[PDB]
């Protein structure tokens, strides 16, 4: 269950009983829109909201995982790719051991958190997962940084796994929709916003929910 | 958070191997246990896994790292790494295309160095052991390029990372075992080697103090 595939956006619905009867097209359907439900949209402002996890307030107060993947990013932010390889080989060799200390990411934070490529994005992003996704994007302009380097995440941290795979992507994943959202109304806005800015992704969940028939026993077991 | 390789005292106690030992025989061996013999035999035996029979025959994830060893065997490092860039990428996708490693097992399965370590040992777990290590001859093959192993095979994941490591985990020392008497008799072995094993997991289980709640269920 650490490693189950991510949901689909249907599978994300019935999760989280976001489907409805669609009464838009139940009072004047529309030719090529048939066996399709709706979405709740007050839910799911709800749920997507909830994906957003905790306002960035200090990288001390980061958990541990984001922490040292911040550090990394940074490392390559600053150009530094032996302090960022370091922790990547540590935490992969304690991967293999039983548990990992991040703590080795501790002398990397200290020395480029102040510096100013790093605090121009922590200025323009209010959650972790913003702040966190940016910096990715930015150490992406040293090169290489797949996720694939830090595979160990994904039993960690399911959700931080998913925010940092979707970046680059141009659609992610439902259960990061949220905060890829917010990251990039943060993005288009040119500051960060703490009010949750997540409307699109509701709108995509809308859509993706659309492009799927349902059988007349799913249309009737709508509420 | 993550399955941690069970302890010598873990994996006694899992597989029920734990035994009351006498009161006529140790000074310093208070409140220790010893170890069912023959039980530990067919639990090592056990972990020893398939015997090698063809290379279409091993599970997708052993036929892939197969294929990624001979390669570097071969000395041909970018079709090792494509197999583990794709792995990497696939994984981290729905589900890893061990399929590209294909065209890898058929140019160099039958080539000179395979065939040499086909020929000298019985087990998928053996080969594999073997491939890893002459991979490494090439260059560094750390099980860092293959993490996504852990949860797709637990058992193989363990076998690979105990290659260049002098005592195994516990929950593959029978194949260990094996390979490192194979490697030493200087032929395969269908029979199993595995007596290394028990003899390690004894002591180990020797140094390790039970509690009186303990000691009072053994038999």
């Amino acid at each position: 269950g650490p490693w189950a595939m991510a949901l689909t956006p249907m599978e994300f619905a019935r999760k989280y009983n976001l489907l409805r009867k669609d009464d838009a097209l139940l009072d004047n359907p529309v030719p090529g829109e048939e066996m399709t439900a709706g979405i709740r949209r007050g839910d799911a402002k709800r749920v997507f909201t909830m994906q957003l996890g905790p306002y960035w307030d200090g990288f001390e107060e980061c958990s541990p995982q984001a922490y040292a993947l911040s550090a990394v990013f940074m490392a390559r932010m600053n150009r530094d790719r032996d302090a960022a390889n370091n922790i990547l080989k540590v935490l992969d060799k304690t991967f293999v051991d039983g548990k990992p200390d991040f703590s080795v990411a501790r002398p990397v934070m200290k020395k480029y958190q102040n510096s100013e490529l790093v605090q121009e994005v922590v200025a323009k992003h209010a959650y972790v997962l913003t702040v966190i996704a940016s910096l990715l994007e930015a150490a992406r302009e040293d090169g290489v940084v797949p996720s694939s380097e830090f595979l160990w995440l994904k039993p960690v941290d399911r959700r931080l796994w998913y925010m940092l795979n979707c970046v680059g992507r141009q659609t992610p994943y439902s259960e990061v929709a949220g905060p890829f959202a917010h990251w990039k109304a943060e993005k288009e806005m040119g500051r960060r916003s703490l009010v949750p800015m997540i409307d699109e992704a509701i709108r995509a969940l809308e859509i993706a929910v659309k492009e799927v028939r349902l059988t007349p026993r799913q249309m009737e077991e709508l509420e």
